[PDB]
C-alpha cells in the first residue's frame, strides 16, 4: 500500500498510517496503509479512516514510534 507514490526518496521513504505524530519527526502508533495511495489525497483520506495521519518513515514495519516526517 504506497510505497513512495507520496514519499521522498530515501530515509522517509515509508508511508504509514499514525496515531498522531511528535516533535516534528516522530510517528506514533503508525500501521501500514489499508490501501496502495498514489497521492495525498489518497493518503490523507485513506488513513483518515483509523483517525489516523499519513507520514514517511524509516521503516515499513508499523512501530509504537517510528522517526518519521509528515506527508507532503
Ligand atoms: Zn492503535
Ligand atoms: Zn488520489
Amino acid at each position: 500500500n504506497g510505497n513512495g507514490n507520496v514519499c521522498p526518496p530515501g530515509l522517509f521513504s515509508n508511508p504509514q498510517c499514525c496515531a498522531t505524530q511528535v516533535l516534528g519527526l516522530i510517528g506514533l502508533d503508525c500501521k501500514v496503509p489499508s490501501q496502495n495511495v498514489y497521492d495525498g489525497t489518497d493518503f490523507r483520506n485513506v488513513c483518515a479512516k483509523t483517525g489516523a495521519q499519513p507520514l514517511c518513515c524509516v521503516a515499513p514495519v508499523a512501530g509504537q514510534a517510528l522517526l518519521c516526517q509528515t506527508a507532503v
